[PDB]
DNA sequence: ATTTTGACGCT
DNA sequence: AGCGTCAA
């Protein structure tokens, strides 16, 4: 009763950039614009592998991890970018830089998490109880909230047949019904919330030319299932109260964390589908099942309760460069081993010089991974050394030095299907 | 031959 | 420390 927590605590939002990629090669070539579009890395196999696709060519079919040449077979018209070749490799430099853009303007709101290249959490609870202040019961317009969608709504009792007449009839239920008079008010400060997303949204937009969409919710998992609703260009409120009907019907594979494995376990061992179903079972019975910590995740998770807090932290904590050495071209000669280590440990060094030169911090531990042919398993093997000087000869030839004795009998067997380097455990500098 | 990353958990 | 899970 008057003792029930109910994740209704804080004001979190998940920005996510729409087809990110596609997005930076179409600001840099408006020839893309508006155009059934994807980015390819490597061509020679299959036309390359798409790894970002604009909603126009996803309107036939086209999907992340398809083979260009397939997706032409969907989509004939299909425009390509390609992702920058160098040393040998994908080089990523050009989506690292625009994330930067776009979460340096996000960080000038308020403290976010960096949760990937184009997507970050932010933690709105201080910057909505200071809009509340300056703002004082005054109601929150409509045209406030341009392209906000309230999960759940409209309900009840013709405009809504096209989609912006559902948004507006949802949204206008919703206004309706909130009382501004109550700074206290789990349901309004999400709606503040929402307004100061807009504001970030609207800023991203101009200053960089990219559009995004956005989660709104009392915690992490619920902001970013949120930000998938509505994709893209719009942003959608998930508030406490929505969360029983929306779980009704969610396939618990759709929360973050429980798409794998012990997602699948939890739908084997109980026999269930859908994320609402798992409020029939106490804390006990899921901890028996999954553990102490996932049992009680799982417990809250279900009712809309997280508290995962938003990290501080705008930059990445490893700098790491791979490549996948796939099929007949996997490295079969210690020669081929040292020249690709070589390509990685340049790349490395080139990112490591530039970051310590931006953010003051240096890596001290190289951690030097590898795949074997057959095995399945991203890793087959992983070890460290210390890395003491950006120096790519160096990197690499310690590298060499710690994965050597994998090499079972001039020649190197098994061949390696992939080599991995990533500078790890910064220091101020 | 689904590539190139990145965060965090378990022991 | 080294491996495993989950993710974009
Ligand atoms: N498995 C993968 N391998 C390589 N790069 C990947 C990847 N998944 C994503 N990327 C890269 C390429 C992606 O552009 C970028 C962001 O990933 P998303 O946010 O999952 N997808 P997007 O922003 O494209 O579309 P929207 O969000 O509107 O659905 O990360
Ligand atoms: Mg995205
Ligand atoms: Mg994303």
């Amino acid at each position: 009763g008057p003792h029930m927590a109910t994740g209704q605590d804080r004001v979190v939002a998940l920005v996510d950039m729409d087809c990110f990629f596609v997005q930076v090669e179409q600001r840099q070539n408006p020839h893309l614009r508006n155009k059934p579009c994807a980015v390819v890395q490597y061509k020679s196999w299959k036309g390359g592998g798409i790894i970002a696709v604009s909603y126009e060519a996803r309107a036939f079919g086209v999907t992340r991890s398809m083979w260009a040449d397939d997706a032409k077979k969907l989509c004939p018209d299909l425009l390509l970018a390609q992702v920058r070749e160098s040393r040998g490799k994908a080089n990523l430099t050009k989506y690292r830089e625009a994330s930067v853009e776009v979460m340096e303007i996000m960080s000038r709101f308020a403290v976010i998490e960096r949760a990937a290249i184009d997507e970050a959490y932010v933690d709105l609870t201080s910057a909505v109880q200071e809009r509340l202040q300056k703002l004082q019961g005054q109601p929150i317009s409509a045209d406030l909230l341009p392209s906000t969608y309230i999960e759940g709504l409209p309900q009840g009792p013709e405009e809504t047949v096209q989609k912006e007449g559902m948004r507006k009839q949802g949204l206008f239920q919703w206004l309706d019904s909130l009382q501004i008079d109550n700074l206290t008010s789990p349901d309004l400060q999400l709606t503040v919330g929402a307004v100061i997303v807009e504001e970030m949204r609207a800023a991203i937009e101009r200053e960089t030319g990219f559009q995004c969409s956005a989660g709104i919710s009392h915690n992490k998992v619920l902001a970013k299932l949120a930000c998938g609703l509505n994709k893209p260009n719009r942003q959608t409120l998930v508030s406490h109260g929505s969360v029983p009907q929306l779980f009704s019907q969610m396939p618990i594979r759709k929360i973050r964390s429980l798409g794998g494995k012990l997602g699948a376990s939890v739908i084997e061992i109980l026999g269930i589908e859908y994320m609402g179903e798992l409020t029939q079972f106490t804390e006990s019975q899921l901890q028996s099942h999954f553990g102490e910590k996932n049992g009680s995740w799982l417990y809250a998770m279900c009712r809309g309760i997280e508290h995962d807090p938003v990290k501080p932290r705008q930059l990445p904590k490893t700098i790491g460069c791979s490549k996948n050495f796939p099929g007949k071209t996997a490295l079969a000669t210690r020669e081929q081993v040292q020249w690709w280590l070589l390509q990685l440990a340049q790349e490395l060094e080139e990112r490591l010089t530039k970051d310590r030169n931006d953010n003051d911090r240096v890596a001290t531990q190289l951690v030097v991974s590898i795949r074997v042919q057959g095995d399945k398993r991203l890793s087959s093997l992983r070890r460290c050394c210390a890395l003491t000087r950006y120096d790519a000869h160096k990197m690499s030839h310690d590298a060499f030095t710690v994965i050597k004795n994998c090499n079972t009998s001039t020649e190197w067997s098994p061949p390696l299907t992939m080599l991995f380097l990533c500078a790890t455990k910064f220091s101020a500098s």
